RNA sequence: GGGGCAAGAAGACCCUUUUGAGCUUGACUCCAGCCCGGGCCUGUGGGGCGGGGCGGCCGGCGCAGCGCACAGGGGAGGCCGC
């Protein structure tokens, strides 16, 4: 509606399945604000670290397939590459292009499998909306996957949990109280700040209540 | 008193003038006057009745399902008594 229409901030974030004390695994917070999706990086504002370097958030599956390049980077793990290249039928017909899982934070697709890369293995490789960054057949990826895990864009709000200040804090230690999480997004850029309801919430180990 | 076309008097008769005046109308172009609406002057109320801001209340089967997962969902933890 308008840039400061959500004048009241996230304020209390401790209120989900709080019950006896810990709603989630602990007093960890998955309560957050979801986005409209009008912009991917401008309106929502990709953020600088939300707090001190934290965890990959949802802890997505470790099954990235992009490219081997140098084997030692992650050969045993399979994190460097999963062998879906024997299934080379994917470009002609994408029968199992994303059938395994879309859970991984990044469905990395490199130039190794670029033969099979169109839209099924190209943009939209993971039907679930997130962002991959495969480096090159010439140089190793794996080491660099900084802008997607751990520091998560406001675009991945509807489909992911978010630590916007933990349940542990009495009252509020986010917004004005902690500016690491709230800073760049004073307002949603051109978009009116208000999106859906008071907050999306999008909780994990809790009800993802929409108000 | 026959004439001096005797004198009046820059003919009002009939024209002409890109000369007028009084009058008329249903000429052209308009103006006072009046009627008619909307504002302002110009407050304090009661309403009807919609709107209208708040302002509760509830939603919700391709369901393949553990089950009207509305979608958006999501974790494997807590506190329905999972």
């Amino acid at each position: 509606i308008n840039p400061e229409a959500l004048n009241k901030h996230i304020a209390e974030i401790i209120e989900r399945a709080t019950n006896e004390k810990p709603r989630k695994f602990l007093e960890t917070v998955e309560l957050q604000v979801g986005l409209k999706g009008y912009d991917p990086k401008k309106d929502p504002r990709f953020n600088l670290p939300l707090v001190l370097p934290h965890i990959a958030k949802q802890n997505l599956k470790l099954c990235v397939i992009a490219d081997a390049r140098d084997a030692d980077r992650a050969k045993k793990l399979g994190l460097n590459y999963v062998e879906i290249e024997h299934l080379q039928q994917f470009n002609k017909d994408a029968k199992q292009i994303k059938k395994f899982a879309k859970s991984y934070d990044v469905f990395l697709a490199s130039k190794s499998l670029i033969r099979q890369i169109t839209v099924y293995a190209g943009p939209g490789f993971t039907k679930a909306g997130r962002t991959p960054l495969p480096l090159a057949p010439d140089e190793d990826l794996e080491l660099k996957v900084l802008e997607c895990k751990s520091k998560v864009q406001f675009k991945k709000a509807v489909g992911l949990n978010w630590p916007i200040g933990n349940v542990k804090m009495p009252a509020s230690e986010i917004a004005q109280n902690i500016m690491t999480t709230l800073n760049f997004l004073a307002t949603q850029l051109k978009k009116g700040w208000q999106n859906i309801k008071t907050v999306y919430i999008k909780s994990t180990m809790g009800p993802s209540h929409r108000i």
